[PDB]
């Protein structure tokens, strides 16, 4: 293994290389070398590190020295030592003998120089430099030829990949010019890396208290900034202290960033702090990226490497573009491989233990740093000076961790002063250009910041290396996807955020969604009264006070975050923009922004529309009426022949509410999904009052999804009858509702229940409602020991006022064992598959490692848990939702590359599958053939014969192994019902 | 203003500190800056030209006197003693000093007069009279005066010149005396007392071994963080000294950093397992650093020596051995001797004191660090903090609260460390205490003790001490002389058998606390989180219950392990325990952590070193003094309580014979350990031949059913309040509870018939025991919850009692027990009444009601309001007065016991005095009281009153209205005074 010693003097080691401290690297190597103990500790990397840096300040005296102690240690000189001592040999331009002397030296150990080049990588300049010190000597330069591009040669992917001539790839409709400018604007974004947006709500004259409080958190600010400078100053000289001692030392890392950087870094750290709070560890992690990133920038644009990128991007940008032309139309990722842009040496992060110690560093320098009075300066001077920040542990023992609360004073302020800035990350705002093509998992996305293919922060380092070590042949289909979904347009509808805006400045709307605010919110009406002052009644007014707080809590929390997506809606209304998209580790594709995103809510699918416009033609009005009708939910089970005539009879509403949303009808109000049910009225309005609607060009997504996805996928894999006809699999002429079966069955197990004992049943008779039995289908199968997922279920249950409250928390754990009965029973396959793929976990979680398997597409999944070794109960009970996530996300890919082939507009939210109206038809048929491509591959046996090779084969438990493979050979058997028949089904997805 | 004040103290520690250049930095940015020029004062300028002329800098001097020049206020007579001061030093022509003498003159009263009106230090006075002694003029020194004394009647006997004094000598030699006075001398100087643990120490374990390693890793890794931290912190306030603003270093410098640094961690070891309120801690800790200060300014100076010879030279007045030819006071001894003064008495400013003792806090939360020491791991990546900081409910109010991490707790635990640190001014002394010559200085001979134990109204009543004519005070301060002079020694006996009973467990009924301090609680409580909402919260709300009741055995046990601890320590070695005086005037015990007071045993386990014999009533009160700890035959007469006794002798033989194995009839007693030592008291004088021929050292007990309800019923003279209290004379005595427990009954019986159910729930469990607290609160408490809380507790011993409604409970008991007494006695009410509503009016104007003792000593109440407090003042006065009156009563009759001889100490109602001393004391305190009943209190009350407030030009009207109140004085009842006397049922 490898100690965390070398795992932070390495890291000083390239930071101090990063920061022009060679002196002070020397020194350190220096005191760690004479040191036996430490010099055990000191790797040939370390010190492959210290002779490059010093062989770039042209130095070869020192370079030589630190040879006398690698020879000293007793280690062997590496290919990478050997190139940094010829590029510093050129730097000094001696005579091609010394050169020459060297390549003889090389020539006694067992390296070559072309393959040692090829093996260790280099920076571009130290690569020039060590090709010119190879040519001053006689040797010629020699360079092999470059590898082309590999493509996929997997069945699903060998129809993209092989171009062939039916290629009809989309182009964006901004010209190359507007595309140009729009990269100059996201660039200076990504420079200053704050983004300073209007707040949406409506600012209210000042009164004088209010001026005073804006001046009271001018002055604190200030303040609070000169007190972060000076606390960073004496950080600083403590830690080269330790530079000096021969400690690892956080010195040149502080010094990465510029000190201005740092404080004004903090300070942004403040204003973005919740009154909730943040926990302590978040809090420096969420530092330490920041400083990496900003750090990330700061030498990207020092080095030149960001002019390089604005020359390969505007040549990027010329196949995006319409009104350019490229010969050969080739997928975006491709492309920029053929450009060639050098993937950056310092993308790759800094270890984790160092990056949480430099972030508690600042989170506690921030904390001490600052201090504000309780009385909030009121009084001149004579009050107390306390901390803003504030340590709060949830148990008083060392053990549990403590986190960060914010001073109550301070939030008063900040609500007293109502400041209309607000101020967002570069990452957190969608990119105003199109995305950086995922040439490989490491870079993407945002051109400066780095992103990382794995957006989660869980097993982050174990996924990473999964994908480096699978093959980049596999990785590139996912990043094909990826790439496409973030190269589309988005527009904010103007109409519908009018009408959120109006709705969010005066008291909202709860069933729209609308969050109420502070003042509708229940405050207690009276304070503890001389009646009340019994202890046991104080008491008892505390904790209702608790429970009102905590409601008033979570009411601010929700304002608040529908506060910055209407702000950033407000921003971004008149520009288009590009989402970047990003995988999780079950590879579900989810949109890199968290403020905004169309995910998230239901007001956020109703603002976002596409920027780019494609023409209704015959069949877009109907689909346009279909999508209507099932946003309402009004006839599900109907057909979609039923859903159009009941369009038609409801359109005079639908015109009234698309002419009057407020003062209208209020027919969409009524809807399941009213704001998504405005806008598609707000275009079919505009589709009949235009003279032709096959002329008229609808923006607005149409969503496709089917009932539930992962039951879908687990009929495909068993091929029940039964169970496709119950999720529409098979084809019929009335589609058939999943989630009124699961209802029906629930409700027979809950007359048995009534007849026994146990009176949850009773307590649910006549409210398990088909809704709540939906989201309780999905949180059975997505989700996986979710306490999310079950306040979800219990969420459903608190909605209806009629249930009662007292047993709401049975009633959920009733619902989930009465659902995961029910789908066992209905679906003879599901019950096989799952109770398989759980023993398969159990065994190998027991065993020690953790369950890995590569999706059909290729790129590679690894459960994240950790007990404080595997959990037994997580990983089991983890495996059959991760890897139904992982068939639905490849279907989701193959459906995005082979849409793009064909010119569609593809983006995928959850199960729906969202495009354009003419699009609707081809979209369909296209997901059922990849459907049916993907499960024609037997997804089941190339599962268990790797997990047979990754862990059967394994020395420690060869009995456990050999049970494993005893329950992977058993394979479910494939039904009657044939795979054909899903590309005839025509309410596969609807 | 607040700021001037924090210059000023820096000033003077500066002097001390010898940083007189860092004070020049600052003088000149003060005086640069106009602002900062108004800022200085003249006491400033006047500091820094003392503490040059002990550098010899003359230039600097000269120019801060020409600073002074430039302000263009007169030149004050302070300045020029400091001038004549440095002038000394470098030997200096006569005629300038003649000159600086003639600016002194002008301006100035007279040398003689201009040096009595500027107050200098020893070798400053020294000084200036030599400086004087040069020039022409005659240094003209005045004479001195003999010490005043009392005019008042009260205090005339006890003044008295007539040779009739037989003031009480110590039993120990004189060489005996001076040597414990050299124990105490060496405990002063080290400041710290080390005990060991009382508690049975189990062989320690591999675990418990390694945490004590861990633990001295731990302390002397605090005290390497502590020194760097106060180094660093050091540095920057010297950076502030430089910016001319206020600065802690030269505070920080007065103390040695060592000294500071092991001062922090003593703290640490003195704050218990709930915590300690972070203000409080930051008063403790400037308080324990002007201590130390003081201790060592003293040493230095040569002040110790001195006082080392003034303090053997009294040591020969107490000294049995020695014999003295005029019979003096303690005081009186001091006075006409050479006292040593201390400058260095006075205290720092409090808002000063407050900072200082925050920036100790401060540091010691920071620079200490804890990661739990995991011992596998053994890897320091956590957050580290000793003490965490908690909202409390409070958060916008800001309390600031620190209390230690579990973690440290288990390891002092785990540990089981023996050596305990006690602070020398905790313990009680081993000498006997210094005489109170005046109000600040006295108790302690090398720590300060102020008069005013309280901290609420601290400077009020000092600044009224000090406007009080000193003869007032004198009188209280030699009854407090007195009262510390008494000799203290543990029964070794007593503390045996309490030992063995801590060590193991021990009995709720004797209130020996219990080590396991374990309750049934589910131990895991659910492994599966959630079994169930309610149950969850349900469990968790039970543990933080099981939490609270233990940490209360917790804070019990540490309190009885202290005890234990002091009076194993002291157990062979006879001490003193020091008197002060709280606001109300009713002395308390110096020493808090082993007091009489505190516990009944403490009572049990103190006796008296000096010994007096029998006689042929000692049995017979110690008879008498063992039924009256029981408690039974209280109504019954003094002879039936003595016949009790002979009839209950068997037990009591049998019970100090065998405690633990036999009847345990002392159990069974009210006051158990108490009833053991009287049973072994007087098993020791049976023993003996003559009971007589016997010395018992154990204090003999008299207490009156209720002090201030004697009081009311003399002030009054009602003959039915006389009566039931006993003043007027009975055969059978009359127990005042008893009758106040049947009125509390017929209201029970009354309220039960109404719709009220709260009387229903106090049926049949209304006892006396309960009644008497009660009457306790409404006599004595001053709008007090603790004294209900006292009330709720009683309440809750009674098993059958329900504890649902112990609350209201509590509520209706204080009412019923007020609304019985005004009825029972018509005096107690009319006065009563009186008081509360004078207090009422007096603090509607914005005045704090102020009034003097018949004794002298001014009493003013302390209660505020964030101006005085209406709902404080009103219900204050009517306790305050009468605890006013009661302490009068006790320094009365302390005073002229001490001419007699006897040896007297008060704790609370109860008066302790030897057993053949028991009868003159009766008769003493019989005269005292009725002689201060005698004259016009009431009178002299409202006169009083009228002059401090009646005469304001403010609100006239409402000073008129309080007038016309003072004026209807209740009139004098039927019942006489004299009758006092002839009762032999005052105490009892």
């Amino acid at each position: 293994q490898l100690s965390g010693q070398q795992q932070r003097l390495l890291a000083f080691f390239k930071c101090c290389l990063l920061t022009d401290q060679l002196p002070l690297a020397h020194h350190l190597l220096v005191v760690h070398h004479g040191q036996r103990q430490k010099r055990k500790l000191l790797t040939l990397d370390m010190y492959n590190a210290v002779m490059l840096g010093w062989a770039r300040q042209g130095a070869f005296k020192e370079l030589v020295y630190v040879l006398f102690m690698v020879k000293d240690a007793g280690l062997t000189p590496d290919l990478l030592s050997y190139a940094a001592a010829l590029q510093c040999m050129g730097r000094q331009d001696q005579d091609a003998g010394t050169i020459e002397r060297c390549l003889e030296q090389m020539s006694q150990e067992g390296l070559k120089l072309q393959a040692l080049f090829t093996a260790v990588l280099l920076s571009e300049e130290d690569r020039a430099t060590v090709l010119k010190a190879v040519h001053k000597v006689k040797p010629t330069f020699s360079l092999p030829p470059q590898l082309p591009p590999p493509v996929n040669t997997s069945k699903l992917l060998r129809d993209v990949y092989a171009k062939d001539g039916r290629v009809s790839y989309p182009k964006l409709h901004l010209p190359l010019k507007t595309l140009q400018c729009l990269f100059e604007k996201q660039l200076h974004m990504e420079l200053a890396s704050r983004v300073c947006v209007v707040s949406v709500e409506k600012p209210t004259l000042p009164s004088k208290e209010v001026k005073h409080a804006r001046k009271t958190l001018k002055t604190l600010r200030d303040q609070w900034e000169k007190a972060l400078c000076r606390a960073l100053r004496e950080t600083k000289n403590r830690l080269e202290r330790e530079v000096y001692e021969g400690r690892f030392s956080l010195y040149p890392f502080l010094c990465l960033l510029d000190e201005r950087e740092v404080v004004r870094m903090l300070l942004q750290v403040l204003q973005a702090l919740p009154a909730q709070g943040e926990s302590f560890t978040t809090l420096a992690r969420e530092l330490s990226a920041r400083t990496f990133s900003r750090h990330v920038v700061q030498r990207q644009r020092v080095s030149g490497q960001v002019q390089a990128l604005q020359n390969h991007y505007r040549k990027y940008l010329c196949l995006l573009a319409s009104d350019a032309e490229v010969p050969e139309p080739c997928l975006p990722r491709q492309y920029w491989e053929e450009l060639g842009a050098p993937e950056a040496l310092r993308e790759q992060p800094w270890p984790l233990p160092v990056q949480m110690e430099l972030g508690k560093l600042l989170a506690e320098m921030l904390v001490q740093a600052t201090q504000m009075p309780c009385s909030l300066d009121k009084p001149h001077r004579s009050s107390r000076l306390v901390p803003v920040l504030y340590h709060v542990y949830s148990f008083r023992n060392v053990q549990q961790i403590g986190i960060l609360k914010p001073h109550p004073a301070y939030v008063q302020l900040l609500e007293k002063a109502a400041e209309p800035t607000l101020t967002f990350e570069a990452v957190d705002v969608p990119m105003l250009c199109p995305p950086l093509p995922w040439t490989s998992p490491h870079s993407g996305a945002f051109l400066l910041s780095p992103t990382k293919l794995m957006r989660t922060v869980e097993g982050a380092t174990q996924h990473q290396e999964l994908l480096e070590t699978c093959p980049p042949t596999a990785l590139h289909g996912a990043l094909d996807a990826l790439t496409q979904l973030g190269n589309c347009a988005w527009r904010v509808n103007g109409r519908v955020l009018d009408l959120v805006l109006q709705l969010f400045q005066a008291k909202g709307c709860p069933q729209l969604g609308v969050p109420a605010p502070p003042s509708e919110a229940p405050q207690p009406p009276e304070a503890h009264l001389p009646h009340s002052a019994a202890p046991a009644r104080k008491a008892e007014l505390r904790r209702e006070l608790a429970h009102c707080q905590k409601v008033a809590r979570e009411m601010h929390s929700l304002r608040a975050e529908a506060l910055y997506r209407l702000s950033l809606a407000q921003h971004l209304r008149d520009r288009v923009f590009w989402l970047p998209h990003n995988m999780d580790f079950r590879g579900r594709t989810y949109p890199c922004p968290p403020h905004f995103n169309h995910l998230g809510s239901d007001v956020a699918r109703a603002l976002l529309e596409f920027a780019q416009g494609r023409p209704l033609g015959p069949h877009g009005l109907d689909w346009l009426k279909i999508h209507l009708v099932n946003l309402t939910g009004l006839k599900k089970r109907e057909p979609l022949r039923k859903r159009l005539a009941f369009a038609e009879e409801v359109m005079d509403d639908i015109l009234d509410s698309a002419d009057q949303p407020l003062t209208g009808r209020k027919w969409w109000m009524g809807a399941e999904e009213p704001w998504q049910t405005l806008a598609c009225c707000m275009e079919v309005a505009n589709a009949v009052r235009a003279s032709d609607p096959a002329a008229y060009v609808s923006h607005l997504p149409v969503h496709q999804d089917g009932s539930c996805n992962g039951l879908q996928h687990y009929a495909a894999l068993g091929r029940d009858s039964v169970g496709a006809a119950s999720v529409n699999l098979e084809p019929s002429d009335v589609p058939q509702d999943v989630y009124s079966g699961v209802a029906a069955q629930v409700e027979v197990f809950r007359r048995q229940d009534a007849q026994r004992g146990m009176r949850v049943a009773q307590v649910l008779e006549g409210f398990i409602t088909r809704k709540v039995v939906k989201q309780t289908v999905m949180t059975v199968v997505y989700g996986v020991t979710r306490y999310g997922g079950r306040l979800q279920i219990e969420k459903r249950l608190r909605e209806l006022s009629d249930f009662p409250q007292e047993f709401v928390w049975e009633a959920s754990h009733y619902l989930v064992r009465q659902v995961f009965k029910s789908l066992q029973e209905m679906f003879s396959g599901t019950r096989a598959i799952q109770h398989w793929l759980t023993e398969s976990a159990r065994l190998i979680s027991h065993m020690g490692s953790v369950v890995e398997w590569v999706t059909p597409l290729g790129v590679p999944v690894i459960q994240p848990y950790r007990l404080d070794k595997p959990n037994t109960r997580k990983q089991k009970n983890g495996f059959p939702p991760n890897f139904i996530h992982s068939l639905d996300s490849s279907h989701m890919m193959l459906t995005a590359l082979h849409c793009y082939r064909k010119g569609l507009t593809f983006v995928s939210v959850h199960d729906c599958y969202w495009t354009h109206a003419a699009d609707v038809s081809v979209m369909n048929q296209v997901c059922r053939e990849q459907f049916v491509r993907l499960h024609s591959e037997p997804i089941l046996q190339d599962l268990s014969r790797f997990l047979v090779k990754r862990f059967c084969s394994e020395p420690q438990k060869i009995l456990e192994a050999s049970q494993l493979k005893e329950t992977l050979q058993a394979v479910p058997k494939p039904g009657a019902f044939d795979l054909e028949q899903v590309k005839r089904s025509t309410y596969f997805f609807s």
